[PDB]
DNA sequence: GCCTGACTCGA
DNA sequence: AGCGAGTCAGGCT
C-alpha cells in the first residue's frame, strides 16, 4: 500500500508552512561533506519529496530552513544540520528531535532509526533504514521511487509521533530535558563536530617513524628470545610461545584459551626475558596502529582537521561518545604516549588550546545526592580526597598515609565512581575477594552517607523499575529483580552508580550550553572543541586567555548548586599537551 | 566480506 | 563478574 504523496520538482508556498516533519536523508555513516539524497516534507498541507539540487538551490526553501520562526520536527537533527553546514546552510528551528525523544525515554532500546522509534508507540507505517539501504558491501541509496517513498514514511512517522512522545516525556517530568538541555546541546555539537581540531600531521608523522624503528628493533628482540617468528600480535601464536615452548605458568585463562594480558604478563617478566619486550611491544604497537595511524586516516588532508561526530544517544547513563577518531581517549598518563597530544593545535596562528576540567565531579554529586557529612565535609574543606579516604578507612592521620594507602583508597574511590563490584576492586587492586568486600566495608562504616544511600536506591530501583539522575534522566533496571545473582549484582550497581555518573553528565552538559551563551554575550571568538566528560576543550585568540580564565571556571562551576562546592582547573599552551 | 573475541586506551 | 571505541587475528559462509 503506497503512501501518497507529491514528487515535486520545484517548491511551492505550502512546502513552507510554519509547521511541519522535515527529512534531509544523509546515508553515509559519516555524515561531513557528505551527500543529501532527498529531502521529505510533511506539513499541515501535504506531503512532499523534493531533490536536494532543486530544494537547495531554491533561495525560498534556504530562507526557510534558516528561519527559527518555521518549526521543524526531525529524526537525528545534527545530522543534517552538519551536513548542511558543509554546504553554506543553516538549519534552524528544531524544535523536536525524535531521536533525542526516543533516547531519553528510554536509552536501554538503542534507538537508530525511525523505525526504532515508532515501534515504541506501536507504528509500523515505516521501514527500517536498514531493510531500505541495505548494509556493508550491499549498501545502496535505491531508484527514486524506492527512496522518495521512503523519506515521506519517515517524514509521516515524524509526524504523528510528535505528540505521543512529549506527553510521555511530560508524564515522566523530561520535557524541559528535551527542549532546554539535549536539543540546544545537539546544536552546540554541530557547530563543534563542524569546526574541527587541527591536527599537525608532520609532527604525528615523524612520531611514527621513530615508533617504526622502536618496534622494528623491540620486534627482533622477541624473535632471538623466542627462537623463532611468529605474529606477536596474535594472542594465540603468543600463548604457544609463553605457555609450550617457554612453559611459562598459566595464571588465567580466557574462554577461548591462555590470558596473554598485561596484568598477567606482568607477574610473568621473572621468568624470562621475553615478556618485558612483549609488554614493550604493545604499549608501543598500541600508540602506533591505534593512535598515530589511525588518526592520520580520519585527518583531512584539506584542512589538516579531524572532525569526530559526537554520538548523543548511546550512553545509559547520559554521557556522550565520541568517533572517528574517538577524541576522548587520546593518551596522557604515561609521557611516552602523551605527546601523541602534542598534534593538537590551535587553528589559527597566535590562537591557544584552553582546557577546562571538574575535580572529583562524581565524588562530589555523590556527596551531594547522599548527604553523607564526611564527605560533605571533606570537600567544604577541599580535601585531598584519596588521602581523606585513607586516613579513615586506615585510621592514621594525614602523615601517616603512606603511598600504597592512598594508592589503594584512590581504587575503592574509582570503584564507586565506575560501579564495579567486589570482585572488580580485587582485580583492580591485585588481591582476593574477601580483603577486597574487607575494604568496603570499611569505607561504608567511614562512610555511613553513601551506605545508606546505595540501600535506599537499589530499593527505589526495585520500587518504581528505574532510577533517575538530577536533571531527570533515567534508567530502567528491569534485571534488578533477576534470581541470577551476576545478573542481579550487575543491575544493583547500575542503580547505585547511573544517579553518579548520569548527574556529572546532566551538570557538564548545561555547562556547555551556559558557556556557549556567555561566550557570545562577551563577544569572545573562543570557540568550544571537545568534551571529553568531565573536561572542555576549546581554542582562542591568546588575548582571550586571561578572560577565559575567569569566566570558563565560573560557568562551569556554577551550572547547578549542590551541597559542596564544584571545582573547576583549568591550563592552556600551544598545543592540547600543553593545557596541562 | 562479516562477525567475534582478546586487548587497551580515557574519564 | 564497569563502559565505549578501535585494532587485530582468525573463523565461517
Ligand atoms: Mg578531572
Amino acid at each position: 500500500a503506497k503512501m501518497a504523496f507529491t514528487l515535486a520538482d520545484r517548491v511551492t508556498e505550502e512546502m513552507l508552512a510554519d509547521k511541519a516533519a522535515l527529512v534531509v536523508e544523509v546515508v553515509e555513516e559519516n555524515y561531513h561533506d557528505a551527500p543529501i539524497v532527498g529531502i521529505a516534507v510533511v506539513n499541515e498541507h501535504g506531503r512532499f519529496f523534493l531533490r536536494p539540487e532543486t530544494a537547495l538551490a531554491d533561495p525560498q526553501f534556504v530562507a526557510w530552513l534558516g528561519d527559527e520562526t518555521k518549526k521543524k520536527s526531525m529524526f537525528d537533527s545534527k545530522r543534517a544540520a552538519v551536513a548542511l553546514k558543509w554546504k553554506g546552510i543553516e538549519l534552524c528551528g528544531v524544535s523536536f528531535d525524535l531521536l533525542l525523544a526516543a533516547y531519553l525515554l528510554d536509552p536501554a532500546q538503542g534507538v537508530d532509526d525511525v523505525a526504532a522509534a515508532a515501534k515504541m508507540k506501536q507504528y509500523e507505517a515505516v521501514r527500517p533504514d536498514e531493510a531500505v539501504y541495505g548494509k556493508g558491501a550491499k549498501r545502496a541509496v535505491p531508484d527514486e521511487p524506492v527512496l522518495a517513498e521512503h523519506l515521506v514514511r519517515k517524514a509521516a512517522a515524524i509526524w504523528a509521533l510528535e505528540r505521543p512522545f512529549l506527553d510521555e516525556l511530560r508524564r515522566n517530568e523530561q520535557d524541559r530535558l528535551l527542549v532546554e538541555l539535549e536539543q540546544p546541546l545537539s546544536s552546540i555539537l554541530a557547530e563543534m563536530e563542524f569546526a574541527g581540531v587541527k591536527v599537525d600531521t608532520k609532527r604525528l608523522e615523524q612520531m611514527g617513524e621513530e615508533l617504526a624503528e622502536q618496534l622494528r628493533t623491540v620486534e627482533q628482540r622477541i624473535y632471538e628470545l623466542a627462537g623463532q617468528e611468529f605474529n606477536i600480535n596474535s594472542p594465540k601464536q603468543l600463548g604457544v610461545i609463553l605457555f609450550e615452548k617457554l612453559q611459562l605458568p598459566v595464571l588465567k585463562k580466557s574462554k577461548t584459551g591462555y590470558s596473554t594480558s598485561a596484568d598477567v604478563l606482568e607477574k610473568l617478566a621473572p621468568y624470562h626475558e621475553i615478556v618485558e619486550n612483549i609488554l614493550h611491544y604493545r604499549q608501543l604497537g598500541k600508540l602506533q596502529s591505534t593512535y598515530i595511524e589511525g588518526l592520520l586516516k580520519v585527518v583531512r588532508p584539506d584542512t589538516k582537521k579531524v572532525h569526530t561526530i559526537f554520538n548523543q544517544a548511546l550512553t545509559q547513563t547520559g554521557r556522550l561518545s565520541s568517533t572517528e577518531p574517538n577524541l576522548q581517549n587520546i593518551p596522557i598518563r604515561l609521557e611516552e604516549g602523551r605527546k601523541i597530544r602534542q598534534a593538537f593545535v590551535p587553528s589559527e596562528s597566535d590562537w591557544l588550546i584552553f582546557a577546562a576540567d571538574y575535580s572529583q565531579i562524581e565524588l562530589r554529586v555523590l556527596a551531594h545526592i547522599a548527604e553523607d557529612d564526611n564527605l560533605m565535609e571533606a570537600f567544604r574543606r577541599d580535601l585531598d580526597i584519596h588521602t581523606k579516604t585513607a586516613m579513615d578507612i586506615f585510621q592514621v592521620s594525614e602523615d601517616e598515609v603512606t603511598p600504597n594507602m592512598r594508592r589503594q583508597a584512590k581504587a575503592v574511590n574509582f570503584g564507586i565512581v565506575y560501579g564495579i563490584s567486589d570482585y572488580g576492586l580485587a582485580q583492580n587492586l591485585n588481591i582476593s575477594r574477601k580483603e577486597a568486600a574487607e575494604f568496603i566495608e570499611r569505607y561504608f562504616e567511614s562512610f555511613p552517607g553513601v551506605k545508606r544511600y546505595m540501600e535506599n536506591i537499589v530499593q527505589e530501583a526495585k520500587q518504581k523499575g528505574y532510577v533517575t539522575t538530577l536533571l531527570h534522566r533515567r534508567r530502567y533496571l528491569p534485571d534488578i529483580t533477576s534470581r541470577n545473582f551476576n545478573v542481579r549484582s550487575f543491575a544493583e550497581r547500575m542503580a547505585m552508580n547511573t544517579p553518579i555518573q548520569g548527574s556529572a553528565a546532566d551538570i557538564i552538559k548545561k555547562a556547555m550550553i551556559d558557556l556557549n551563551a556567555r561566550l557570545k554575550e562577551e563577544r569572545l571568538q573562543a570557540r568550544l572543541l571537545l568534551q571529553v566528560h568531565d573536561e572542555l576543550i576549546l581554542e582562542a585568540p591568546k588575548e582571550e586567555m586571561e578572560r577565559l580564565c575567569r569566566l570558563v571556571p565560573e560557568v562551569m562551576e556554577q551550572a547547578v548548586t549542590l551541597r559542596v562546592p564544584l571545582k573547576v582547573d583549568y591550563h592552556y599552551g600551544s598545543t592540547w599537551y600543553d593545557a596541562k
